[PDB]
């Protein structure tokens, strides 16, 4: 199972890790997908654990979208881990580069609470341009589940480890 983290509370723990090397390794219950309304995985976390699975979480997300329509900002839907995972959780963080209200990542993070432990990145980081260090702080002060943090980025891992509260 998960090795090598840094325990920051009594429920998340962090590593500098690709996720997608991480879920090739742990084959968790579950991984959460960095995911957009449209579940259209093209860049960051979703472009690369869709290209692990051979464009299969793309193909599975279109006809989801096809019978359900679009997730809503702060919302998740439950689909196929794959090769990776037994489930991926696809959560929708406000996307800070699209205008959307950053008070929709706490709601984010709550999707985590129905899964007792998760393999997840920092939602809305990276290319959904929020500030990763407040969203370890909602991360931390929202989900009570075990969550296990992959920060694919060393820099940023180390600035997050460093300035945590
Ligand atoms: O973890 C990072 O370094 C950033 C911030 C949030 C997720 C993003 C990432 C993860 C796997 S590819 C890009």
């Amino acid at each position: 199972s998960f090795s090598g983290y840094l325990k920051l509370t009594d429920n998340v723990y962090i590593k500098n890790a690709d996720i997608v090397e991480e879920a090739k390794k742990v084959k968790p219950t579950v991984v959460v997908n960095a995911a957009n309304v449209y579940l259209k995985h093209g860049g960051g976390v979703a472009g690369a654990l869709n290209k692990a699975t051979n464009n299969a979480m793309q193909v599975e997300s279109d006809d989801y979208i096809a019978t359900n329509g679009p997730l809503k900002v702060g919302g998740s839907c439950v689909l196929s881990g794959h090769n990776l995972a037994k489930h991926c959780l696809h959560v929708v963080g406000p996307n800070v580069n699209k205008g959307e209200d950053i008070q929709l990542l706490k709601s984010a993070y709550e999707n985590f609470n129905q899964h007792e432990v998760l393999l997840a990145p920092l939602l809305s980081a990276g290319i959904f341009g929020a500030d990763p260090i407040h969203s370890l702080r909602v991360c931390v002060d929202t989900v009570r589940t075990n969550v296990y943090l992959a920060v694919f980025d060393k820099n940023l891992y180390d600035k997050l480890v460093s300035s945590f509260l």
